[PDB]
């Protein structure tokens, strides 16, 4: 099995309060975490609207994080931690560590959302072919089949040797799932961290007792309040801006074939419609209305939610602390698992597929594809030899790339020239706000319409 | 008493931060305003910052980095440290005086006023009133604040004035959309039974109206109103 | 060789001190790069400029002055410092030099590679290439007037090609109009009948129109036969 005190690792990667606490200061403080206040989550961003940006969003997964820290810390440290060193404070650890991987989680998520990693996806699978020579191995897929979790392992580990100089323990925890593309496992379909950082991750390994498909075991609660979030708070966003009504939420919630004779789901929705009960007899405008009773439906909600997923982890940590762990995530193995799948079900007929944002993927998806265009005009053959680049739009281009990622992509490695190229792209494109990749979108477009024909 | 000298850490040692990360100033810059301050001269934690900053950037400076990156690389460690050291500074002025602030009659203004940090703080305050503050970009911003604020103030008092003391001077199509236009709880509460005076109500459903808007729906909504108000007005 | 050398002091000091005033840059940037270049290491005219420019740089940070101020005032001791030496090296290698400067076998390629103060020049440019000519502002300016230049070439020789070979694709009244455009003493001296190629003859036309504009009147020029082209081009 694993031992807490290797999963608990405190020392940092690069050779030489608490640590965990000043991890989560660090990630805090950190620019790309403020940069995420500008990174569409869901829905648009618009003038008066609330709706989550990817640093609420974080924000409110580490908040969640930390609640289960604090809950298992202090009140289920006897059935979840043994054989703990008296060296090793679970109190200011515990909760400090999961808050910190839940603000971090999406750090190296692209912009317009969902629709950011599809469109870096669809952009690399069609200008890097599979069949091309050049782009046969793997390693490629890497890009083919781009994930947000990889590139905030790259920023957290490679980007300031070693960036913000994290614990073991929270590099273990960022990474969420457990391979490689190369490496093929049925366990995870994705791959959890790039070819780049394949000696960062097995340096990780040896400091925590990690391997191959072996997943961290608070990786598990960090998904899990990340699924959390993503349903109850979108669900929320959802009833805000007016696309449903608290009362479609609820009758969607009872219709839901899963979600009846399901405790937890009955639970909330009684508790939900006797506090609607009672708000209605308060004059309020429907809108009012419906923001108060989506409130309370939230607090319900992820107060059961937090509740099955504590009581999973902890009926399952001897699972969890297994080398052999099947369990593919905490919801599944929660008694809130209908709920959460009957809330995912409504963002996606309400919510995701709403025309607002159905325009702001295709918006971003143009956006996205057109800069990466541009910005591929100037960067392919930069490192294999073939100067095509050298243009004045190339040059300039490639100068508009921010510094640091030049400076990596020039640094002398074994990766092979044209990873290092995607791979430049792949963190340019990944780093920009919405805003910030617009603006450049408009700018190349206007500096390309001579050398475009 | 904590959560003052926190925010009022984090003012000077962000505003600093963010200076230096728009350009505004180097970090060369402000270790010579720190160390040129009259009070920091003698200052112990003023001076301990300093001599760690010195030394990192003696280090720093070796990698091949763009001015803008050394800048924010030396930035992030003052940060750094100044935080590490205000913050302890401040645990230990609390500490020492929590029998005083345990008891009513406590005459302590602030924190950091009876810290060992206080003229470290003091002179990150002054560097960034005189970096930041008044720099061309925030007098640009101020300006157009107050000037967006005032004249919203204007065309909401005039459909919010009168409502609550009888007069009728509110009832105009203008007046109705102004007042519609206010968030839906801040009426609600205006229109309760209470001792407040009428002219207060009115007064407090203008700051409530003012104060929860955000800069982009206060200029939208200034926009919007100067574009209906055109009958109006003259 | 003294006009190559002077236009070579010329560009790296006065293109640092551009770079310098500019922000794009920091004295202290500037200091550092010549202190930590490689051959700038141990070379007389560089240290003594670094020291030099060190004093006045500390006798000038007690006046009270703004960053912008003080790196002015910094650099224009530098390059006042810089261009003394590089002009006093510069003179006394063509003094050593003068024997083999009259002598028709001259095998020296520049006057500043046999001076002193070849290890500064060559600092100062590799300054300027890094921070300067390879800011964004710069790369923009150069796509830019690359897109410009081409264009206008394209549209021109639309019009001068064939002229003086004797094929006649350019009388069109696209054609006709941007050699009226084309300055008159230019078309004068292509008209005129010499020993010239005629591909030569057209080819030195268009380079002495493009040549002779100004970089607003080479784009005025280029949006309007590009807003005249648009039937011709389809
Ligand atoms: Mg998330
Ligand atoms: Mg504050
Ligand atoms: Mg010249």
């Amino acid at each position: 099995s694993m031992h807490w005190n290797d999963l608990l690792n405190s020392n940092r990667r690069k050779p030489k309060r608490q640590q965990i606490e000043r991890d989560y200061d660090r990630i805090l403080f950190a620019a790309p975490t403020r940069r995420l206040a500008d990174k569409t989550q869901v829905f648009p961003l618009d003038k008066n609207d609330s709706v989550r940006t990817r640093l609420t969003h974080s924000h409110e997964v580490a908040n969640l994080s930390r609640g289960i820290g604090m809950r298992l810390a202090f009140e289920l440290e006897d059935d979840v931690f043994k054989d703990v060193s008296e060296d090793i404070c679970l109190k200011r650890d515990v909760p400090a560590l999961l808050a910190a991987i839940g603000l971090v989680h999406d750090m190296g998520n692209p912009p317009f959302g969902h629709q950011g990693e599809k469109a870096m996806s669809e952009w690399f699978t069609k200008n890097l072919p599979e069949h091309s020579d050049n782009y046969k191995d793997k390693i490629y897929g890497d890009f083919r089949h781009f994930d947000g979790n990889s590139q905030t392992l790259r920023l957290v580990t490679k980007l300031q040797g070693y960036g913000l100089n994290l614990t073991y323990a929270t590099l273990a925890s960022m990474i969420k799932y457990p391979r490689s593309s190369e490496s093929d496992s049925s366990l995870w379909k994705k791959h959890g961290f790039f070819l780049s950082e394949k000696d960062v991750v097995q340096d990780i390994w040896n400091n925590t007792g990690l391997s191959e498909g072996v997943r961290h075991p608070f990786t598990y609660i960090m998904e899990a309040c990340d699924d959390i979030a993503y349903s109850v708070l979108d669900a929320e966003d959802i009833i805000k801006k007016g696309f449903a009504s608290f009362h479609d939420l609820i009758d969607f919630i009872q219709s839901n074939q899963f979600c009846k004779e399901d405790d937890v789901a009955k639970r909330v929705i009684e508790n939900c419609k006797k506090i609607h009960a009672d708000y209605a007899q308060q004059k309020l405008s429907p809108a009012e209305l419906n923001d108060m009773s989506m409130q309370m439906f939230r607090v319900y909600a992820i107060a059961e939610l937090v509740d099955a997923v504590v009581i999973a982890f902890k009926d399952n940590i001897n699972e969890f602390l297994n080398d052999t762990c099947e369990i593919k995530d905490l919801i599944s193995c929660s008694s809130g698992k209908n709920l959460c799948q009957a809330l995912k079900k409504f963002d996606s007929s309400r919510g995701y597929q709403h025309r607002s944002v159905l325009k702001l993927e295709l918006e971003g998806s143009n956006y996205i594809k057109g800069l990466m265009d541009m910005l591929w005009l100037g960067i392919k053959g930069r490192a294999t030899g073939d100067t095509q680049y050298d243009t004045p739009f190339g040059r300039y281009v490639y100068g508009r790339i921010s510094e640091n990622y030049r400076r990596i992509f020039e640094q002398e490695n074994n990766l092979p020239a044209c990873y290092k190229e995607a791979q430049l792209l792949a963190d340019a494109i990944s780093g920009m706000t919405d805003s910030y990749l617009i603006a450049l979108h408009d700018e190349l477009r206007a500096l390309h319409q001579y050398e475009c024909r």
